[PDB]
């Protein structure tokens, strides 16, 4: 079409980081099928969204105000600071008051209504029919004892969000012709065979092998591999998994296509090589490197899918099976029970995952029965939304489209606040979808387009994977495009700015990394080289401003080249600082960002996100363990940015400043906090905060099995908020060393008010998380499968079961954690010292 449309597809390609019109690494048209398929869902949502609210994207929650936040409001009054150039009043408000109805208690209380309240220095609005106590920014300020500063100004023009117009009962068999690799001369000559598996929801329905042969640059067999399973019995979503054993290579091919047709014809698939379980193994995409990759040739020639009340003790066996964690293995007995009492099972939403693990997906009639089961879904459709449960049906174990769709059905009812909490994991979850186009993928696209905040992170979460996952960049790219084609020219403009910026800093970051070895030091030479490179961008290259990717509410302006530098650490990360591009800003404090290479940030994001879930969990029990999950977004391979927490120091650096360089003293920390405390009130506040934050992290860290940390990866704010960092990748359950204890007023396994307060918070926090054992267990395993390398689909994922002390009662749990606390006391500084 118009040269205009080509220039647009060019722009999109740049934002995405992939050409979705590319057909270099495909063997069918699913992707294209999918691009077209998403048009409707896109358009249906664009069309449905209120142009006004979409432009102002208010950030609101339906959850009640925690108890620990009402404490700061013991007068049913809240002070809002309304600025107006040099003006600035202080209208006292009621937590129930609406933004439109405090703008009344202003305009009239002072004395024309085409105005809207906006947070000073931010792109955050307090609009919409919502209690001011329900806006997040407001709760952010209460939780941090900050004043609410707002500016009266004109609503953003929803015209700016304009969208560009668009325009057989035979047995199954497969013939393995042979394998080919360009170069293979290796050490000791080993043997090699091909394993052809038919899988569904990671479950082998049938398995056939070829005879062992000499591993040469070309091995042929020309042998038909026949399976017992009928062509009429293959389940949609079934995957023909082909692997080469010496396991060296793998590759999958959807047995039924996106059009319900049985795969047929000759295929030459370029395989993935295992690096000397995880999501990546389930991919329907083929290695893009056709030149230096192993490949397997095959031939397919064969469309389809054209009362009784439980006795007392059996219902008991059933209920026990249902109460077991999601990691409890299911016995044949168990599956037969769940299946036979198929309809009783159907009354227990918590049984759903276990029940669908009990279906024989390899049997046409049974699956057939299963669908009839899901038909009478009344109970499920009326169940109180259980995210944990919903996610479980979205993991690697369920490949069935109808099973997965009901989980998504449940997600529909999440308010935006909630989608943000799980947004990163839901996105990862897409690696578990058998087809590109899926209910999940559509959910995301929708939720994205309907709210700007959610689309923004969706953008970056997808970009993250598209830039470094060979196994899923294709699918993720088609989804992202879809989104881009509907977020709005405005968004499309912001993204452009953000992409050019980080794309420059990434180049400088890497080039600088070359001019520096590993041996920590950092010379003025390398810093001089940085300042020069930045100077160059400061010119006509680096846009005037851009949104901070991990904090869309913040607009960043020009670099403060004088405050930038290269950090003296193993990796050589940039420490940039920018001026806030918002005049209405309430400060002159710069925005500090860290650009690093060497670490896999996608992992970091995952932990950080799980950390925020843990917060919300503790919220619903009136707890605030003061964690500090800083901004973090992986932008490419082993590269990305990190929010610079203001006024914080490494606990190691604190020790180093007192004792030797590579040298440990017990009072260092307490000394540091007191000297950093402006008054005695704030110093006492900071010891408090330390006790809470210390317990939060000791608990969060224990559950996620990443508590045994080195001193240089644990920070603390001058205000006392302790917090770990770099979750890149004798023992101790967590870090609770003598110096942390000293701050609490105890030493040599003694006692004190603070230490007992600490132990109280820990246990309270710990059993609060056990109240969500299932939600966490499912987040932990999905994390392991889409974030780590080859995670043991057993022992690894199983840690969290023992950590959350599954099975034990609350008393034995509390007992259990307190003992963990003692193991830290007995170890003192042993482990810290050892960390080398």
């Amino acid at each position: 079409m118009s040269e205009e449309s080509q220039a647009f597809q060019r722009q999109l390609t740049a934002l995405i980081g992939y050409d979705v019109t590319d057909v270099s690494n495909v063997h069918d048209d699913e992707l294209e099928f999918t691009r077209r398929g998403l048009v409707t869902p896109r358009m249906a949502e664009v069309a449905s969204r209120d142009p006004k609210l979409y432009a102002m994207h208010p950030w609101v929650t339906s959850k009640p105000l925690p108890e620990y936040l009402w404490k700061k409001i013991a007068n049913n009054c809240i002070f809002i600071v309304i600025h107006r150039s040099t003006t600035s009043q202080t209208i006292k408000v009621s937590p129930d008051d609406t933004p439109g109805a405090i703008l009344q208690s202003f305009f009239t209380k002072m004395a024309e209504q085409d105005f809207v309240l906006r947070v000073c220095g931010r792109d955050e609005y307090l609009v919409g029919e919502t209690p001011i106590k329900n806006f997040q920014w407001v709760r952010h300020c209460l939780k941090n004892g900050e004043e609410i500063h707002v500016v009266l100004d004109t609503p953003p023009d929803p015209a700016l969000d304009e969208v560009r117009k668009e325009e057989c009962d035979r047995k199954f068999r497969v013939k393995i012709r042979g394998i080919d690799i360009p170069v293979l001369p290796r050490n000791t000559d080993l043997t090699v065979f091909v394993e052809a598996n038919i899988q569904h929801g990671q479950q082998v329905l049938c398995q056939r092998r070829t005879s062992p042969k000499p591993f040469t640059e070309e091995v042929l067999w020309n042998v038909w591999l026949e399976f017992s399973i009928k062509i009429k019995d293959l389940p949609k979503g079934a995957l023909l998994n082909l692997q080469i054993y010496c396991l060296l290579y793998y590759v999958n091919l959807l047995l039924i296509d996106h059009r319900f047709l049985l795969r047929r014809g000759e295929y030459v698939l370029h395989m993935w090589q295992i690096s000397g379980f995880n999501a990546d193994k389930l991919t329907s995409a083929t290695n893009p490197d056709k030149e230096n990759s192993m490949s397997i040739s095959i031939l397919l020639d064969n469309h389809p899918i054209a009362r009784a009340e439980m006795p007392n003790q059996l219902r008991k066996q059933l209920e026990a099976i249902i109460a077991t964690d999601p990691l409890n293995p299911l016995t044949a007995e168990d599956k037969e029970l769940l299946w036979h009492f198929r309809y009783e099972s159907l009354k227990h939403p918590k049984a759903y995952p276990k029940l669908f693990s009990s279906v024989k997906w390899g049997q046409q009639e049974i699956v057939a029965k299963t669908y009839q089961l899901l038909a009478r879904r009344e109970v499920w459709d009326q169940s109180a939304l259980d995210v944990g449960l919903t996610m479980q049906l979205l993991d690697c174990n369920f490949s069935d489209e109808n099973v997965r769709a009901i989980a998504v059905q449940k997600l529909e009812s999440l308010e935006d606040d909630d989608v943000l909490h799980y947004l990163l994991q839901l996105v990862q979850a897409v690696k578990f979808e058998p087809y590109h186009d899926s209910a999940l993928a559509r959910f995301l696209l929708k939720r994205g387009l309907r709210n700007k905040r959610i689309g923004h992170f969706l953008f970056w979460f997808l970009r993250s994977e598209i830039a470094q996952s060979r196994h899923y960049q294709q699918r993720f790219a088609v989804i992202l495009e879809a989104y881009l084609r509907g977020c709005g020219t405005a968004m499309l403009h912001d993204f452009t700015q953000q992409v050019q910026v980080i794309e420059m800093l990434q180049k400088v970051t890497l080039d600088i990394k070359s001019l520096s070895a590993e041996k920590y030091d950092v010379s003025s030479q390398v810093i001089s080289q940085l300042k020069q490179k930045l100077e160059n961008l400061q010119n006509s290259q680096l846009p005037e401003s851009f949104r901070v990717p991990y904090d869309p509410g913040l607009k960043a302006g020009a670099l403060a080249i004088e405050k930038c530098k290269v950090m003296a650490s193993k990796k050589k990360p940039l420490w940039l600082e920018f001026k806030c591009a918002d005049p209405t800003a309430l400060s002159n404090e710069t925005i500090g960002i860290i650009f690093k290479h060497g670490d896999d940030l996608r992992q970091d994001m995952l932990i950080l996100q799980i950390l925020r879930i843990m917060e919300s969990i503790w919220e619903t029990e009136s707890l605030d363990l003061c964690l500090l999950p800083y901004g973090c977004i992986s932008t490419g391979d082993k590269i990305g940015m990190i929010e610079i927490v203001k006024d914080a120091t490494t606990i190691a650096k604190i020790q180093q400043s007192t004792v030797g360089n590579t040298g440990f003293k017990d009072e260092v920390l307490n000394h540091w906090l007191k000297e950093k405390s402006p008054t005695e009130e704030k110093f006492q506040a900071a010891v408090e905060r330390f006790v809470y934050s210390c317990a939060g992290y000791c608990v969060a860290t224990f559950v996620l099995g990443i508590g045994d940390r080195h001193n240089d990866n644990i920070m603390i704010t001058e205000t006392g908020n302790l917090f770990h960092i770099d979750f890149g990748h004798e023992r101790v359950p967590f870090v609770l060393t003598p110096d942390f204890l000293f701050v609490m007023g105890t030493s040599g396994k003694k006692t004190s008010p603070h230490f007992q307060k600490f132990q109280d918070i820990c246990v309270k926090a710990y059993l609060a998380l056990r109240h969500h054992t299932n939600l966490l267990i499912i987040l932990f395993s999905m994390m392991l499968m889409t974030g780590m390398p080859q995670l043991t689909s057993k022992e690894d994922i199983e840690y969290i079961r023992d950590a959350l002390t599954v099975g034990k009662n609350e008393e034995d749990a509390k007992k259990y954690f307190l003992d963990q606390i003692e193991v830290c006391r007995d170890k003192g500084w042993t482990v810290q010292f050892n960390w080398f």
